[PDB]
């Protein structure tokens, strides 16, 4: 029997990044305080979380805890003759709390001090001289759970003395000056078991993770009727998590589903795939920018491609001269000839995305022609519908021009975008007919999330949801080993995207107008 | 105080078919499914999935939960506190109908009610009882998990009348057979449906399974992660039946649950019509066409028009008169002089709908002139192309049929709501995704599901494939305000097992179907609803 298990002693903390290709690990989030106070001004949502966790009590479960504690102390009663949690603090910590919040409401307040005396305190608020006097006080109290609230000294000694059953760890994804830090967590001592959704509060993203020390028959009946070379230990870390609420799991769960249940199919490359048909993912752009964190991703190229689209260009050389090689293989002489485009100049990609967005229906000649005022300017049309008729159900942008497919270097994977406006907020669905989960889809989420921001800003709206509909969704067999590595990495809180606020027209964006902030990521993975 | 059926966990399990009586404008209720047996045996040759279910339910035990049951029954009786098995009780006629190679039923304690036979007349390991009261006595002496009454009709009736049944596990066999004995009519005041299963096909019939009921560290962590969960003027009891159900696995709940979500959480918006809506953005529904045809059952739907509309599409027609002459009025309001003038289509003849679905499917990119023109070999015949892709390049990820022709939208009576179909082929089976930009949940979506489920069958058949999944992606999904009260009624109806769709197998080209090549079979449905 362990003391922390008998007396249910937990730690709860909130750590930021600290002012120093930077490498990342859990120890990236370690900033606790600065000059006796919190490193940040105010992060309300963590405050609300901290209070919610340290005040919550379950009466109907206390008798099992009381029974266990008395058995361990060779007693029949807590006596030895309104349930609340206990919260333990350091003196410096208790001094940093403003007066009007002390003692903490609905909690048994305990202060570890070597200089304070209980006479100038109340009797509700206890003072104890060392760690051992806590265990004595807990054995004499009725309480639900015991939360170590810090600070840095208290965390360290409790952690080395193995008195912590779980750590409730808030990751504050921003950087502050700090002089005190959470002690490094030994991953052979604790491991992450649950990760929350990602949130925005007071101009920072944050999430919540949990470290752990290392009728109903009718349901069965309805399951009376309930594959690929993938082994248990392959996804040990992935399957060991209990709560996977981070939105990155929307992408990772789809990969897991394809690996476990996908259909074996052949492809042009001869690599072969596992495929499934029909998925949705939803990302809340008001709370985070969903740039994958379980590997490193770069954004300059996909931003340039998007600016290239908006200009309505079809000339692959424009990208190539900026060393954006997304379309290079699709514009070679051999690739075009295999498309039977024998009279197409190298890197002339034909009436692809940008041409369809600005000139749908115009006759394509070559990438140097002047198409001004030719065909339908869809992009201008949708921006005008969003501004002037926001409840239209016809706000769609379509790249799948059936008449021009064979003239394109290849037909679009991103068939269409539809927009939706409510209470000054813009959402976007993108339908993708063909989804390379390992390589393409991480970039695709970023492209159309950025696009949704761009459209929202030029329409004086706030982005809300990017909604990604996947058609033929596949994992190439040569990515399977790399994706096994990636599925067993635990996501970090997402970054944020900042657009130059001065840009008010869709055509005025330049590469320098986009900034990714606070991107914390695992190391790059060559998909192979 | 405590009821006998509660102490001893006495359940009924049965399978009921429809019974020959049939007519047009037939009314349906729970009592529609009441056929138990014919001439002392079952009315059907063999429905194996029900047999599998019946075996799983009546053989399943949970050892962990026995100790609580053992204490409960000891307390009731004033008693002191091989493998666990269930008890199964059969009437003598029921026992005699089971082939010998299955008797006594495996892994279960067998009990037979009889007066004309005594234990000496049986070779098998079975208990004979001659009164219901003796079963209760026997149950007090045995160690067992649950007690299931297996019929026949006499046994069912007397155990219901004695109020000895705690739950009825009831299979609805959605086909008609000759019957001479019948499950008793169930009292809605005495028993209510609490769970409904997925719909299945077994041995050329659909069926589902319903249940009538008699009328820790990580646990706290879950509370923690919900710390930030904090609308529309809809009352609780308005969805009393809908929220009473425990398990809603019938595939019709994919539609019903979306309606509920829009009513509870939808956004109040204006719209092009002026009625106003509640709306949400982005849903997916999946229907398994190998197991059922998803024609909604919580209200009456007709399919003749949408089939004729689909055949009109495939012919490439844009002439609304063609449908009107078949007394199909789906497109009538979009073809009037007034409607076309408001579309600024002043030079368009009445009922000339312009370059809409049919024209885009057979002639995408051709210049539209009028509904009477000869368009042969003009534009892209994408319907022909995707059939050829499905036959000759089935792994292609480019098998896509698109009605949203951006150049032609303003020439259309109205822009298409069904933007595109993508197809997927694996293991000789065809699946279809349809993307719908705008979805009238009350009136349009029920018909749209049916239309594209039929189209998936037609494309599957002419490509010698079997239909697998119809997948329906909703973009702007809305409920019109004038539909809300109709939908409140409908959401409190329990779905029936789905019908089946059958096609003339001789039709081998997509263009060769006629209205008489389609048969919907065993459509059981609630009353038609006027959405108002
Ligand atoms: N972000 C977060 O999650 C949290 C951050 N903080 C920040 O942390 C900082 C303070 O942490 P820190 O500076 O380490 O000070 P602490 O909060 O660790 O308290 C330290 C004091 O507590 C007393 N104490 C500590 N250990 C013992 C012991 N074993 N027996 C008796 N008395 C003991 C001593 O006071 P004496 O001199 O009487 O011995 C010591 O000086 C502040 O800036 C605060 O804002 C605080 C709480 C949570
Ligand atoms: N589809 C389904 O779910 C099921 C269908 N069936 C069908 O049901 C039909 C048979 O049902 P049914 O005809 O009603 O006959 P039952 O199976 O109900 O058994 C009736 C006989 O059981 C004995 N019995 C019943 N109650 C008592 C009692 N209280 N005390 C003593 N003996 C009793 C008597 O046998 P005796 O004459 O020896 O006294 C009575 O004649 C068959 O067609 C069978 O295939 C059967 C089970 C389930
Ligand atoms: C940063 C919040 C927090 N977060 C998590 N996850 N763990 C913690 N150990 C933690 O610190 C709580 C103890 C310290 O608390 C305060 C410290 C400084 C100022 C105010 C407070 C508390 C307040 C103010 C309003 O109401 C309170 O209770
Ligand atoms: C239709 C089955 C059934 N279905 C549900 N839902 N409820 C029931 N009360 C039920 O009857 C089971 C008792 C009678 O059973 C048989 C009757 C005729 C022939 C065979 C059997 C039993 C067999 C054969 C295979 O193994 C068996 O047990
Ligand atoms: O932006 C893109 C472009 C391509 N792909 C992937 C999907 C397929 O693996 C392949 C497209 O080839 P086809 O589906 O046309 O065969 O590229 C993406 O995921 N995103
Ligand atoms: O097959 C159809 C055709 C139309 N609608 C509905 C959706 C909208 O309520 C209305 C079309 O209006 P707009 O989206 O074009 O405004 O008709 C459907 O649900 N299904």
């Amino acid at each position: 029997e362990q003391v922390c298990d008998v007396f249910d002693i937990y730690a709860i903390c909130a750590c930021c990044k600290v002012e120093s290709n930077e490498v990342f690990n859990n120890y990236t989030f370690r900033g606790l305080g600065n000059k006796g106070v919190l490193p940040w001004k105010c992060i309300s949502l963590d405050m609300k979380y901290f209070r919610a966790v340290t005040t919550y009590v379950n009466e109907s479960k206390y008798e099992k805890l009381k029974y266990k504690r008395c058995k361990y102390l060779n007693k029949e009663t807590v006596d030895n003759v309104k349930l609340q949690n206990v919260v333990v603090m350091g003196r410096t910590n208790w001094e940093s709390i403003p007066k009007k919040f002390k003692p903490l409401s609905n909690r048994i307040n305990v202060i570890l001090s070597r200089t304070l005396k209980k006479e100038d305190f109340d009797e509700d608020v206890y003072i104890i001289n060392k760690v051992e006097d806590l265990i004595v006080l807990l054995g004499k109290l009725n309480y639900y759970k015991c939360f170590i609230l810090g600070g840095s000294v208290v965390y360290q000694e409790f952690l080395e003395k193995k008195l912590i059953k779980k750590i409730y760890f808030t990751r504050i994804n921003s950087t502050y000056e700090c002089d005190v830090f959470f002690p490094e967590i030994n991953e052979n001592e604790y491991q992450i078991i649950s990760v929350s959704d990602v949130y925005t509060s007071n101009n920072t993203t944050l999430d919540f993770i949990i470290y752990k020390k290392t009728e109903e028959d009718d349901f069965v009946y309805f399951n009376f009727n309930k594959k690929n070379s993938i082994h248990p230990n392959d996804f040990q870390i992935y399957n060991s998590l209990k709560y996977k609420y981070h939105p990155e799991y929307q992408y990772l769960n789809i990969i897991y589903d394809i690996m476990m249940n996908g259909n074996k199919q052949s492809d042009r490359t001869g690599v072969g795939v596992l495929s499934k048909f029909g998925y949705i993912m939803k990302f809340d752009l008001s709370q985070y920018f969903p740039l994958l964190t379980t590997k490193k991703l770069f954004l300059r190229g996909i931003i340039e491609e998007l600016l290239w689209f908006i200009r309505g260009e079809t000339n692959g050389n424009t990208l190539l001269n900026k060393n954006v090689r997304i379309w290079e293989a699709n514009g070679t002489r051999e690739f075009l000839d295999n498309r039977k485009l024998f009279h197409r100049e190298v890197n002339d990609l034909g009436p692809i995305y940008g041409f369809q967005w600005r000139h749908f229906g115009a006759e394509y000649t070559n990438m140097y022609d002047n198409y001004e005022n030719k065909g339908v300017d869809q992009l201008k049309n949708i921006i005008n519908l969003i501004k002037n008729d926001p409840t239209s159900r016809r706000i769609l942008l379509c790249a799948w021009n059936v008449k021009d497919l064979d003239q394109m270097a290849l037909p679009p994977c991103h068939i269409l975008c539809q927009f939706y406006v409510f209470d000054g907020k813009l959402s976007c669905i993108m339908y993708q007919r063909s989804c390379d989960l390992g390589l393409g889809v991480p970039f695709n989420i970023a492209s159309y999330s950025i696009f949704t921001h761009m459209i929202a800003q030029v329409c004086n709206l706030q982005p809300a949801q990017f909604i990604h509909v996947l058609g033929n969704a596949h994992v190439y067999n040569n990515h399977i080993d790399s994706l096994k590595i990636q599925l067993n990495r635990i996501p970090y809180p997402f970054p944020t995207l900042k657009l130059n606020p001065d840009i008010k027209n869709i055509e005025d964006f330049t590469i320098s107008d986009f900034t990714i902030q606070n991107y914390v990521h695992h190391e790059k993975i060559s998909m192979d």
